């Protein structure tokens, strides 16, 4: 019987040496599990509270709140519940907390305790978490969009743009993927030395130069897809996480390489790289709440490049569906953090789906040891995961543990590759 | 270990009495499972090929070919292989069969294994087969389609559209969803019995009267609706299984009505019908190789009815993918025996929901005990159910088996209503 | 231990949209198991009560009550009973329900619980329910007795008698008993389509035909069994279920095919049938309290025919008692929820199996998917079951269930035959 | 599983130290039985062949050729068949021997293992030996006809008559019929010492005076039962066996009580008795196959007695069959070993019990510790069984076996009591 009988949660450190929430169950069949909560840095305002302890101690950034809240309301609420009825767990946890945000118990305690729960619910029926969450059917290996020159919030440089990212959708197989990946990785290295410019790691283990803007980074990345015998486009495409809504100022505009731009002229920018680029996704181009700027760009550019809504859709269904009502962007960013629950994250996931736009798994800029989205991505058939640059073990472990979901597939494995983004 | 270890299958008879296909599969773990395959009588073309024994036997229906092919041949070739892989499994089926439509040992052999394999692994995983095949998330009941007014190829009239449905879209619950199509049912007994007209059932348990034509069916519906105290669209709304390919012409046109039709001229009749009465849904109104019928169909009314493909479709992805580059259809009609394996089966499904357009699981019209279809309406969260009428326990069981369902998840359960329908 | 742990029930839908009763038991040794209640439409005054909630709800017909007897009494007195002793449980019920009829508690009720215990009692023991029942010796696969052609209170014509059956008792196997059956059935929809008359299905899966009286019925499935390439009498006898009781006016006489007849008129028309058609049975030829009519038919024909108590016996030892001390049928029907255990109804089979008359387990005309009675006809080794026409799955799942008997027991199998009617 | 994986068997001394086979059945599951075979003194000519090794051993009576039959072709023979399959079992044991008489390995070689596997099947279901071969409904406790003043061929003085027989028919319980019987055998051994006569006992345990023939007999026994304070008839009736075989010359007539008559006289002789004394039973009162003298003593007085053939039928479904064509007997006597199988046993049981005969279960005159005919009784629910005298634990050991299954059935259980013998 995989009925929860032990919920326990500690303080531990993300990738950044902030502490984070982890978090394990027992189920009365001796199953026992863990899952730790990630962390962003450029977080969405409609983000689902994370509670922190304030005061000195780690800098006011403590979990023993969310960590109390695990030990002495949440495992008294679902002890007793079958980890099966992943549903029914997710509903106590947020009637628990009551709030629409998460802001009393906190997101990262629930969602700890979602994932946990989870995980033993896949461990007692003995399948593979990829297999117990996506089914017999789970099977597809993602395009890994690796972001490896970092900018915006994940480093200390002036470059605006948060993520640059490497795609090698030409790719026969995951494993071959990811060897190509790394390969542009290490060539971009090599690239950025003879330059002089920096080879220091962001946040998410791309290197963080100070680089003069957008084309230039763009330029040093194709370089480095050429100078590893790739194909810019074919073999390796680009795609960029602008995180816009972190040089948005409320109802002003864009600061944005020296100037303040309108929704408009960012379009025209977007545009002007899509004819220069081998392009395929461009995510938060625009701010979180510019619900116009949004509507107007993927009238504009929406047939020709992927659109990925992070920060206006926060993984919640309810901003997802006011985005496809309007027709703003045609994909979703999926991130458990951002709403705080396993089952919203596949409400989310379902309603992107059912209305036509893609889904890519995401990490957050705080990462674990937690390899959790590896098996997400291939659950639910996503063919898109965005987990970083092949550099840092928090964002490698989740590419090693692709590695084993695909060899675990066997001929069963399909990559996604091109056919993640028909544009 | 859900190892399979054992794979036989019996002849048995269908809900009109003609022989199909049972098999059960044993696991080292001692698991065993049993499916039983259903069969068409308006059969689309492309349709996976059904083996039959010919000559004087059950009238040339036997299926004792695809008995000893399970024996003989695919028995031989699963043992060994896990029941979770569901994927390998049925491309080991594939490759054993070696052809395009399954015509060497049968859709009816293969699809007997596929099932009896997934059952037999949720058995193994102690799942629930709904939760099994759809993960944790799995909890939409669907609007069950109940096709309450038989004629075309599933009774002996002159009525041409072979299915009238009632969609009870405005209940609160799948429970009472269920109460109000057979409170509706009933009424419509009484109707036809005051109008002299036949309560004689038709094979999917709907009455069978010789009306006059579409109209008169649907007036019928409408005031046995009202007659049980519900309101015709807000609480039931009606649907239509046309079915055109069983009365369209090759080359020429559609049979319909006393008269030979356009594609166009049909287009007409359907655009009246949606004017006139609360239709929700409307299947193959046109037959399964119209595709520019099919396209200018969709471009006129798809805005305002779901359009099902069922016999342009025939449950595949190459067929589906073609509608969906044509903008022909905006929902798919999901046979396990159009295809002939749950693999493919769900990579369809997959295809459509990634393709904006709806879904509904499908009985045929030779139907067993077998239940499999509740639990796949629930897994892939379709929202809609085609079963037959509230009579013949082998459509009553697949709703007895969505009342256990909804009852296993209690408070996560939720009805799809009219989310199924946003037209 | 098959100590009983847990007793549930719920409301589901029988073979023509009525609710009834389903039960769960579960064993202390984690045995599960389901049984559901048939529901008659020409039912005897004489039966146990069907509990009914009344109202609005389902016509009248919910099941609520029952449902709510079962989870709030029932289960509670039960619950640490040896599921294995069946007399105790079946007499624990009926002291519980305390009523001759168990109107307190529905004969419903009860009976859904008598039958899910001996079903988890024989999955407990590893037993297939035929041999719990029977013990080692249950090996007689009975003569199907199949309602081809619907009447009476089974459809909406004007055709008197209820049941128009074939019988076929020259077939080597169950197997091939049951393919002459359905070839029958096939050929007789093919001959009453050339004739012009209704091929929609009655309740019983038969074909209801508005025809002109009793020879005619005869005159077509004789031609039907021809066309079949099957010799009447020889190969495929017939059978009837006059269910007079529905056209018998108290202390009057028998409103039949036109005129009111005498008690002796009817047996007049009876002995008249016997000359000119291959009859082998002839169930309920008069009304269930016309202990004379029924004594001097019995010493008319009752040497030449099988006479079936139905209506005058109601599976009661008291009734049945009455009967055989009268000299009134050779036959008892035996419907498990006329009496309402299974201790009840076997103790009427010991009694009419000790005073020399045969017995026939018989389904009601709203069935379930309930495959029991397939069971129970092998483990009584009546050799005679009356389950319907081979058709509506409700009918042909305890055939499939008879094919699954038959194969299980091997050589050791033996098919009744004509060694079911010595006259 | 109750797979069968050894089957020995030993050489044993029967209750008058005569060998007799023991077989004991080992299941894969570790299920271990043991039947032991009875051995009859006055044996019919149709008995099945009890195999006997002949020379000095044992004055001819060693039973060391049946014991190797068991080692060397029977175990072989049946070891991977399922334990619960006891027809196939049966089956396989009759052809093996393969001649009519099971002359070839031995009825006692043969039913030692069909009786052996029925135990360890029961054993292995966990279910009580007369439960497994009754079902659930098995509950009624046998009047025991108890012989009480033996002669014939089981003591050597004149008296004819083998068995005289009281019957505590008017007993509330078998607990308390037991005592009855125990308390009017003791009371007869006082009344025999009174008399003078010899308390010496025969082989069923039964005092073995030379008496002067049958009414002085059974006016010593009418007294014993006045004198325990039971009034003969209503307490406590009178049974006979015959055993008219032993005193029939071939052709020519019965030497009984000094004279030669015919079947009339003997029938006359009979009816006398039934005049003057409660008797409720008269076994064999004419020879094996005088079928004629059994016809007109059944017409004659079949009415107002039982009649039970023993040695006419020997326990065989194709004499008996015989029986119930003519009008000859109203009861079978039921003996395992004058058949050879537990199938065959109930066969013949079968066809009594369907033509309206009644049964009783019986011992041989040579019994063993076994107890197997006590469940025997009790399944097949005979409410009669002839085990001996209330004297030598051959005897005892199955009335001590029926008080703990009736003890074991608890309020279940019930005396069959006078309903025994409606006449
Ligand atoms: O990308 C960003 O704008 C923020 C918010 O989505 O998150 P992270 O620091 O995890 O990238
Ligand atoms: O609906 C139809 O055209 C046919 C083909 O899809 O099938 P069935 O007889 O099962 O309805
Ligand atoms: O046959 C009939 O008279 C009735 C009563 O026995 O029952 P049913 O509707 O189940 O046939
Ligand atoms: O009663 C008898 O005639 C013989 C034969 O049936 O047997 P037993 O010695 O066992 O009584
Ligand atoms: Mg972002
Ligand atoms: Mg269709
Ligand atoms: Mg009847
Ligand atoms: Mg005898």
């Amino acid at each position: 019987m995989p009925i929860i009988e032990q919920v326990r949660a500690r303080e531990i450190l993300d990738s950044r040496g902030n502490p984070t929430v982890e978090v394990e169950v027992a189920l009365i069949d001796g199953t026992f599990a863990r899952a730790a909560v990630p962390s962003g840095a450029s977080t969405g305002e409609h983000e689902a509270v994370e509670l922190r302890d304030g005061g000195d101690r780690y800098g006011g950034k403590g979990v023993q709140k969310a960590v109390q809240a695990v030990l002495d309301e949440i495992g008294p609420a679902v002890i007793g519940l079958n980890a099966d009825d992943q549903r029914l767990v997710d509903q106590a946890l947020v009637d628990l907390d009551g709030t629409p945000d998460k802001s009393r118990l906190g997101g990262n305690a629930i969602l700890g305790v979602s994932l946990a729960v989870a995980k033993a619910a896949a461990d007692s029926a003995e399948l593979p978490l990829f297999r117990y969450v996506g089914g017999p059917n789970a099977h597809i290996l993602p395009v890994p969009m690796m972001n490896i020159l970092n900018g915006g919030a994940h480093a200390d440089t002036a470059v605006d743009i948060q993520e640059f990212m490497v795609a090698p959708i030409g790719a026969p197989s995951f494993v071959e993927a990811l060897r190509w990946g790394a390969e542009v990785y290490h060539a971009l290295k090599s690239v950025l030395k003879k330059e002089g410019l920096s080879t220091g790691l962001g946040d998410e283990g791309g290197f963080a130069p100070d680089v003069a803007g957008t084309t230039a980074a763009l330029d040093l990345i194709s370089r480095a897809i050429e100078s590893a015998g790739l194909r810019p486009g074919a073999d390796v495409a680009l795609a960029l996480d602008a995180a816009a809504t972190e040089f948005f100022t409320d109802g002003t505009g864009y600061v944005f390489e020296g100037t303040t731009r309108t929704a408009d002229q960012m379009t025209e920018f977007y545009a002007g790289l899509l004819g220069a680029y081998p392009l395929v996704s461009i995510e938060d181009p625009l701010s979180e709440d510019d619900w116009d700027g949004w509507a107007a760009l993927t009238a504009s550019i929406g047939d020709r490049v992927q659109i990925v809504g992070d920060d206006i859709f926060v993984t919640n269904p309810e901003r997802l569906e006011e985005g496809i009502e309007r027709g703003v962007a045609n994909a979703l960013l999926v991130k458990v953090n951002q709403i705080g629950t396993l089952t919203e994250t596949l409400d989310a996931v379902t309603l992107a789906h059912h209305g036509g736009y893609r889904t890519m798994i995401s990490h957050r800029s705080g990462e674990t040891e937690d390899t959790m989205i590896a098996d997400l991505a291939v659950a639910i058939g996503s063919g898109q995961i965005k987990t970083g640059a092949p550099a840092r073990s928090e964002r490698v472990a989740k590419y090693n543990q692709l590695l084993r979901i695909e060899e675990a597939l066997g001929d069963a494995a399909r990559y996604a590759g091109d056919l993640a983004f028909p544009r």
